[PDB]
């Protein structure tokens, strides 16, 4: 299209706010190496691994473009503008572009690394719009578009897992060759583009309820309904069984008849940010909340949307019930608590049970007088969905994921991703990119053996993602001011969400969306 | 229409495959006796029965035509063609016909049975298209159209149950007279027909997932989210409480943050096909999984769709969690395991919990350091539906039921029949048929007593059922071949799904539909 | 079509010679019993038979109409007229008809055989025009239309053989249910008919 010396695209990184819409566009510079030396390799769990950690799959020589994080499209100022003024938002459509593709040939002679242009090499790009490949987006994987537009990122290697009986495979395991898909070949001067339309999805609840589910009544007027308030009365110098009933008002507000129930629960262990407050033992798995599937235990993380803590208990968080983001420069294994930023889901405690506490109590026997049996109750540590139940989904964050693919199953209930975001039956398709293998010098005699020597090469270029978002404008009638996200005025060595003296971009804290308030 | 000597129909038994449709037509020869001697009889549970077995109802002199089994429409070759090539199917419309109706009068004089034609007698046929009668189809009852087109079958007697307080009735119990419905009277030469259109229903998942719900990630790329990996560190020669966090990858794949959860569970007791492996006690009811309704325990069979067993445990099946079909010639009471064929639901263990195991673990207390309390967990033997839960329904079989009527209730969740099939708010109507009573010789003097003497007679004829099915064509992109149902090439005394030297048709094994694979 | 008492066909047994064509028509009276007591029975070679005589197959309750012999259509005078004057001949088209169908019910009480009409019973007739069944015609089997038009013949029982490993079967062996075909049901007064056109074939060398 543009041969050598003509640009095939421009840098478009910006956002436009027009009424009930905001269109965010981002451009980044990517680098794509050669993966697996142009080979597909069967991968599996190491021998000696536990049964829960056993897996089987395949590693492909392809890479994929991931922009399933809000920081890839929204600047921190854009996020503050979104969350301080809107009661909801949802994606509408997206546009994707690859351009200014350069293939570089790398040679190494006598310890010298020489890089030169390869104007005749191609890169293969295709979008899995029919969803025939395992969808690895939406698993909170690294390799996304960096939040800072000036950062250059490596394209992550694509790989998938299939059915496994231990470290081995079964007959139902599926193998996928990505070269069996039609792909577009791009030289220097060719560009790739495609457009996608999001399906209709609910607006994200970017608000916190200003009412509690157990405080929805009028405190001035008594109820006309009666509740059992007493079970005995003083008789002589002993007691005698006698049922009495009262109408509930403000003084006994806990006994009022109600129409709704708090959302479902799956209890998590409570851990404290203050280290001394925790038990002096290794309980990251023994005390962990797990689900059992085909004989293997998987960690429930973050699980059903539940409040991190109750009133005046901000130091407590569920063991695996909240998203934990790493600070800039954080390592991979066994980093301290000061190296991570733990999110808080306290805005949903109005309708959702606290993660570390029981849902409630139920009767377990039948009380009877004169032998006599006293009424007994048990804690409900796990509660399924009941009719009349209301709940709020997990909050989304600037560093958090945007969407996930709803699994193709016969049944599912409330297919909102548990990690947060929008559940899509047809999510944005995976975009697979790889360098076309260029064989090295062949033998002058024919050999039926497949080629194993190739010219070392990588590719670099620009990627553009433009997403149109629909806004749900706030229409509140509260009198007093609301909570808004704000920067702190006091002086500091570094400004938040900027670069330091090393030019390293950092995100100091996770920012949610639930700052405005709406009545229940 | 055709008086005596003119045929009122033809034999149409065949199937036509046209693109995304398959139309199966079946014809059978039926025999309808006189039931209850033309009387309606109140029936109830025997005195001395347990409370769980108490019932009250009515027995009617009518019969009904049942074709609610896949073998009534699909030949084994048709089933193999359906399940090896399609990712789903659902019924669209049906056509029903009764024709070539012959009424035979039976007399017995001096020990001799003489059968002669009765060309003036009728049979009453009507369809309950308004669903005003108790729907007894969909309870897995015998009396369907035989799988082999050459077999002649007796029309089952229609009967229903109503409310009962023990063996007695209550004021809310309903009585239905089927002669209070408009019915069509058919002599020899008359035919009956009606057409029905199925409501829109989901395609049956005739596939097995090639991915597990806990293995949906990219094994090559670490997650950016952190999880609590350690709770203490070596301090001096003792231990000290210290929280640490890690990013999950392939080595600790069980700790990865996930968006979905396995489907709901209702734990079943585990029994083994190897007899010695089972407990030497009577636990078919004490250890059974039950639901309590109005003071009576009912067996949960087969219950919510759950995997029969985990990897390498094919000898284990839930006690009442799978469909059990009888082999040819199997008796009714206490047949051995070799006389029955137990189905397997292992294809859904990718998303559904194993029936005999717990759903998972939840926290039951609050861990705390220095008294100190260690974190405690409990098994979740019963789990209701949670937001983000995905599951697969129970498989359908060639010998299994096709549909069931969704109960007319205010609320229901996922109204797929638990025995397998399609949930229909307006299922195919019940077709009721009975012989018109022909009074015997009356007295020359008037008597107000109702007639109690009738001419003994039965009817025979042909029944045709034609169902159009819609197909969901497989669109897989896997490289390696798939599992397909096949006959075994090795020599045998008898061919499968044929007749033996006695001409007795048998179905050697249950055939499901989940052979092709699709990604999650 | 003709209920009880109306004939559904006529007797047409004759031949017409017109130039380069001869049309032969034959009518016969057939009797069809109940075969296998309405059952399909798996059949196989007896144990102890030689390997050359081993077979496996199925016996069906159906019968079949066979007219694959020249005496079923040509009288001896017709044959003499054909062979003394023609250098060749070949079939062109055929027409088939079943009519005047009577179903008789047989009872046996105290050693007495009583036969009475059954005016409401049917007979199922279908032609395998798609050749989906094993073709047992052309194996020189008995049961054809008798050469003499006045003879009454029994309808032969249909049966087929499939793959066998000795007296047993293999996985490739095929089973066919003839009730899985669309068939026409005929009471007394109904008739069946169909027309067939022969493909182009060489003339038989009726010369020395």
């Amino acid at each position: 299209a543009d041969g050598v010396g003509n640009s095939s695209g421009n840098w478009h990184c910006d956002s436009t706010w027009m009424g009930d819409r905001v269109t965010t566009t981002s451009t980044r510079t990517w680098a794509l190496p050669t993966y697996n030396n142009h080979l597909y390799k069967q991968i599996s769990s190491q021998s000696g691994a536990s049964n829960d950690n056993h897996y089987f799959g395949y590693s492909t020589p392809w890479g994929y473009f991931d922009f399933n994080r809000f920081h890839c499209h929204f600047s921190p100022r854009d996020w503050q503008r979104l969350i301080n003024n809107n009661w909801g938002f949802r994606p509408k459509r997206l546009n994707f572009k690859l351009f200014n593709i350069q293939v570089k040939e790398v040679t190494q002679n006598d310890g010298t690394t020489t890089i030169a242009n390869n104007l005749t090499s191609t890169v293969q790009v295709f979008t899995d719009s029919e969803y025939q490949l395992p969808y690895v987006l939406g698993s909170a994987h690294q390799g996304c578009l960096p939040p800072f537009p000036a950062d250059v990122f490596m394209v992550p290697q694509y790989g998938y897992l299939t059915l496994n009986n231990g470290s081995q495979a079964v007959g139902r395991s599926s193998f996928y060759c990505l070269e069996y898909f039609p792909s577009q070949m791009l030289r220097t001067g060719n560009n790739f583009t495609f457009s996608y339309t999001f399906e209709d999805v609910p607006f994200h609840s970017s608000y916190a309820h200003s009412q509690s589910l157990d405080r929805l009544m009028n405190p001035l007027i008594d109820q006309y309904l009666y509740y059992l308030s007493r079970t005995n009365t003083p008789s002589g110098t002993t007691t005698q069984s006698r049922l009495q009933f009262s109408q509930a008002g403000a003084s006994d507000i806990r006994d009022q008849s109600r129409n709704w129930l708090p959302g479902p629960c799956y209890r998590q262990q409570r851990v404290s940010k203050t280290s001394a407050d925790n038990n002096n033992s290794e309980y990251s798995w023994t005390g962990a909340t797990k689900y059992h599937l085909n004989g293997r235990d998987s960690l429930v993380n973050p699980g059903p949307a539940m409040a991190s803590h109750k009133d005046d208990e901000e130091k407590f968080f569920p063991q695996s019930g909240v998203l934990i983001f790493g600070k800039q420069g954080s390592e991979k294994t066994n980093v301290d608590i000061e190296k991570v930023m733990i999110t808080d889901e306290e805005e949903i405690r109005t309708t959702n049970p606290v993660a570390t506490e029981q849902y409630g109590s139920v009767s377990t026997n039948l009380q009877r007088g004169n032998t006599s049996r006293q009424a007994a109750t048990a804690d409900v540590n796990t509660q399924g969905v009941l009719p009349g139940m209301v709940w709020q989904d997990r909050d989304v964050y600037l560093q958090g994921p945007i969407w996930a693919k709803i699994p193709h199953t016969d049944g599912h209930f409330h297919p909102s991703p548990l990690m947060g975001g929008f559940g899509l039956k047809h999510p944005p398709p995976q975009i697979l990119i790889k360098n076309t293998p260029v064989p090295a010098n062949p033998s002058t005699t024919f050999s039926a053996a497949k080629f194993a020597s190739f010219i070392t090469q990588y590719s670099t270029g620009q990627v553009s993602v433009e997403i149109e978002w629909e806004l749900q404008k706030e229409n509140s009638k509260r009198w007093n001011p609301e909570i808004q996200y704000t920067s702190n005025y006091n002086k500091s060595i570094n400004v938040d969400f900027t670069v330091d003296t090393n030019g390293v971009y950092s995100e100091p804290r996770p920012i949610g969306t639930r700052y405005l308030t709406r009545n229940l």
